[PDB]
RNA sequence: CUUGUUGUAUAUAUUCUUUUAUAGGUAUUAAACAACGGAGAUGAGGUGCGCGU
DNA sequence: TGTCTATTTAGGA
DNA sequence: ACGCGCACCTCATCTCCTAAATAGACA
């Protein structure tokens, strides 16, 4: 097992930004070529001339020359079958020999085996590995009709298979099953599924080969693999270098050759790597060969790598609790009741309640709401709708806002006076994170407001579309992301997301600390691994309704409505710009739905700047050393589901037989659940099931293994709606609504 | 070399910043508590703006 | 010439 | 809604972190 230590030069290095520019140009440069013949030429055509050439019996040469590798193109020296070193070293003789990627040597005169070979060329290689050893396709979404020829009707199925994940013949009966049982179902979609399902029971092997004949095919339009301009750093692997500890410091001292001889570079300490530490030891003695000299705000740092042992527990399943992550009153919920068991402890929502001047401001049903809350074991006050107020100074939650705002950092100074630093940390950052967030949302609006700007005062004209043969020159020659306007605003949002991710660390370190600290075992997690919802809240815009919903040659005073668009034309949300003869010309918009568009941005954005799917990474990362093993469960119909029956509701549609209910007749407000508990408080007692029962355990996550680093000790088998489902029936976990 | 990175002060000044305003930048003041496998690339998504329908 | 650094090679049949 | 082009960000996934022998260079 292999880890990092990054250490920081002291003094002055010779390896400035242009020794790494020069190094990502030769990347740049060997990569085109390797991209631009991936198929034109043969492995043998390569090997004959290596061999002719230069005349080595070699099995380097001996290999690409064999009727096994002879014919086929270049890039199956990148595939798992081929030798890695062997196919390294033909592919490198060959450019070498044939002088391809422009080599003219490095200004600090570097070894060309550390820069050129072992260095940007071994990670050429890997990146175009990558690449071809997972390899895919692009299928363009079409829609069909009855009388579909077989060819698009044969891609449709290729389209499926790759964003559903449907490759059994089961895979096939679940998906048609979870998309038909719904209420009042979508009859246009279903027909079009029972189509392409006849195709993958009557051509699934040529489904498949289609498959990959068109990924390999697609290749030739491959761009390559490119190196980013944004990278700075550089990457050499040197067999024959020392590291000394610096004498009379906690400093160390790097040698590597340079120019033919040895280049003294001095590196500060670092508290991972102490004196009287066992990582002193496992660093000295088993540093690796690779050495990354990387630029990070205006500072030279080298990465080298070393051998450590892993002593990661192994799971226990004596003491768990769930974890639900939602946004709009706790961050994090978990399925224990707060009884003031929880050593070192501090529940905000009961201190927040203490105060009569908080809870004045709430109506009887939010007075409810938060008691139901506080009775929970929680985290984090994160209060989505109370913190756009911030932003939104005429809104209903303004006053609501200050009132938790002053409490909390009362709270706070008072733990700091009482020298309680870990609650004392855990609020101030569930405070900083707070108004980070709004910070972000602030500048990201004005990323988008500058971006518009000069987008507009560009004025860029086409003579045609669909290729950028036709788009205009300045749209590349001249983005916006090059301006500087944007970059200082990207800079500022870095910085913000620095702070969010930092405090959102230290919250969810004192989480696993108060549970590893009261004897938990295991903490469940949902298994989350998006957070790009789709924003479906949706105001049309000023484009939009002129050039889509041909709202601009309407009448002003009788005007064509179109669904709930209407509903917005009697709202104030547009200033529609009148017409001489009735009708409408420019349309602006109001305040009113400009506020409400900031809304639904705000809310957009709040799903990833806060890292929603990454959460159960950091418990993760925690558990490495940690007492406490984090598990990961399926995260579908655990906001759904009774926690005291452990069953699933389905009801009866029409003369139906049992269906799936909709979401929103088990959740009648967001806040709460038919069988009475937090929709939060039951969702965690649902994660906590899946990994407390034993018969459930095994259906629904993955065999205990052996330990390993950043890898949870349970993690889920099956992935998708309609996969979860149907686990569920064979155990006949689902009772009827009603 | 009481030594790297990140987070944590609603601390003191500020004719600084609504392009971080319960926060930052600009200089000062103090204490620790934590976490720390890095780099590169590929792919899938979402979202912003422009141009056409 | 001796020591030090840089370059070549690594297989399965 | 769609297409198209220019960018930003979040997630999953993969590669890679060796070692010996010999050739060349300089003192
Ligand atoms: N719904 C709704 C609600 C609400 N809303 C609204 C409200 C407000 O308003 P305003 O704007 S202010 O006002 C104005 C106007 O409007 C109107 N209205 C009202 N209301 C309404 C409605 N409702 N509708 C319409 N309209 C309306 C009137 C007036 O005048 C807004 C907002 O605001 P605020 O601030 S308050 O906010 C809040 C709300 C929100 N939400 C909620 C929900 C939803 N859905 N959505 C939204 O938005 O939020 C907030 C709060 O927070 P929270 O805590 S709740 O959070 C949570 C939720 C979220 N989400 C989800 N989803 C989504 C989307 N889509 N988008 C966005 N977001 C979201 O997140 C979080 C999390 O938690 P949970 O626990 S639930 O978890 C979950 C999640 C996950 N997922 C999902 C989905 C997907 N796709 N993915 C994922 O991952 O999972 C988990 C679990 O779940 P469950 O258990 S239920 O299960 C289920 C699901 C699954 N799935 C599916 N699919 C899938 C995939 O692919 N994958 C996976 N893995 N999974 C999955 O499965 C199962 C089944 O399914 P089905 O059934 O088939 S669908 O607005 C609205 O609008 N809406
Ligand atoms: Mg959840
Ligand atoms: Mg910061
Ligand atoms: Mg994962
Ligand atoms: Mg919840
Ligand atoms: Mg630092
Ligand atoms: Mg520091
Ligand atoms: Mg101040
Ligand atoms: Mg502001």
């Amino acid at each position: 097992m292999k880890k990092s230590i990054k250490f920081k030069v002291k003094g002055n290095c010779p390896i400035t930004k242009d020794v790494i520019n020069e190094y990502k140009e030769y990347y740049n440069k060997c990569s085109d070529w390797i991209k631009n013949n991936l198929t034109s030429i043969t492995i043998g055509e390569m090997a004959k001339f290596l061999q002719e050439t230069l005349g080595k019996d070699v099995a380097y040469i001996s290999m690409g020359l064999s009727d096994e590798w002879k014919d086929k193109p270049l890039y199956h020296l990148f595939t798992k079958k081929y030798h890695t070193n062997n196919a390294d070293n033909l592919l490198y003789y060959y450019i070498k020999e044939k002088n391809l990627d422009g080599y003219k040597g490095n200004t600090l005169n570097i070894g060309n085996t550390f820069f050129r070979q072992f260095g940007y060329f071994k990670l050429v290689v890997s990146n175009y590995r990558t690449k071809i050893r997972t390899l895919n396709c692009e299928i363009k979404r079409k829609k069909i009709d009855a009388d579909s020829t077989s060819e698009d009707i044969e891609m449709q199925t290729m389209y499926e298979i790759i964003k559903h994940n449907l490759n059994k013949k089961t895979d096939w009966d679940e998906f048609i099953s979870y998309i038909e049982n719904v209420e009042n179902p979508n009859i246009d979609n279903i027909n079009r599924y029972k189509l392409l399902r006849k195709c993958f029971c009557e051509n699934e092997n040529m489904i498949k080969n289609k498959l990959e004949l068109l990924s390999i095919e697609q290749l030739k339009n491959f761009g390559g693999c490119i190196m980013k301009q944004h990278i700075n750093s550089m990457t050499l692997i040197i067999q024959h270098f020392k590291i000394e500890e610096k004498e009379n410091s906690l400093g160390f001292i790097l040698n590597l050759p340079l120019n033919k001889k040895q280049y003294q570079i001095e590196l500060w300490g670092n508290r991972q790597v102490n004196k009287g530490t066992k990582e002193r030891d496992a660093f000295l003695n088993t540093y690796g060969e690779n050495i990354v000299f990387i630029i990070n705000n205006d500072e030279l740092y080298v990465v080298f790598s070393y051998e450590y042992e892993l002593e990661k527990e192994e799971a226990n399943f004596v003491k768990t609790v769930g974890l639900d992550v939602n946004f709009k009153h706790a961050f994090f919920v978990t399925s224990e009741k707060d009884n003031c068991h929880l050593d070192g402890y501090i529940n905000l929502y009961k201190y927040l309640l203490e105060h009569d001047e908080f809870t004045n401001l709430l109506t009887n049903d939010e007075k409810k709401d938060y008691e139901e809350l506080s009775k929970v074991v929680t985290f984090c006050p994160f209060e989505n709708q109370l913190l756009f107020a911030r932003y939104n100074k005429m809104s209903k939650f303004c006053k609501k806002e200050q009132v938790l705002s002053k409490l909390l950092y009362a709270l706070q100074k008072q733990l700091k006076d009482e020298n309680r630093t870990k609650e004392y940390i855990y609020v101030s950052c569930v405070n900083k994170l707070r108004a980070k967030y709004v910070s972000y949302f602030i500048l990201k609006e004005k990323y988008y407001e500058k971006q518009k700007e000069y987008d507009i005062e560009m004025g860029f004209v086409d003579d045609s579309t669909e290729s950028k043969e036709s788009m205009d020159k300045r749209r590349t020659e001249f983005p916006f992301r090059n301006t500087p306007v944007a970059n200082e605003l990207l800079s500022k949002l870095n910085n913000v997301q620095q702070d969010i991710n930092g405090c959102l660390k230290n919250i969810i370190n004192y989480i696993y600390k108060i549970f590893e600290q009261n004897g938990y075992k295991i903490v469940a997690l949902e298994n989350l691994e998006n957070s790009n919802f789709e924003k479906k809240q949706v105001l049309p815009t000023i484009k939009s309704l002129l050039k889509y919903h041909k709202l601009e040659n309407q009448n002003v005073n009788d005007i064509k409505a179109s669904d709930k668009v209407k509903e917005y034309i009697e709202n104030g949300y547009y200033e529609l710009i009148t017409n001489e003869n009735n009708e409408i010309v420019d349309a602006k918009y109001t305040e009113k739905g400009a506020m409400k568009v900031k809304n639904a941005n705000f809310f957009n954005l709040m799903m990833k700047s806060l890292h929603f799917a990454s959460v159960k990474d950091e418990f993760v990362l925690l558990s490495n050393n940690g007492k406490t093993q984090i598990a990961l469960v399926p995260s579908e119909f655990t906001s759904q589901m009774d926690s005291t029956d452990h069953c699933l509701y389905m009801k009866k549609n029409d003369k139906g037989k049992l269906v799936k209910a909709d979401k929103k007749e088990v959740r009648t407000k967001q806040e709460k659940h038919i069988n009475g508990l937090n929709a939060d408080f039951n969702a965690a007692n649902n994660i906590k099931y899946i990994v407390e029962n034993e018969v459930w355990r095994e259906i629904f996550c993955t065999r205990p293994k052996k330990a390993e680093y950043n890898v949870p000790s349970l993690d889920t088998t099956k992935k998708g709606p309609s996969a979860i489902l149907h686990m569920l029936k064979k155990i006949e976990a689902i009772k009827i609504l009603e």
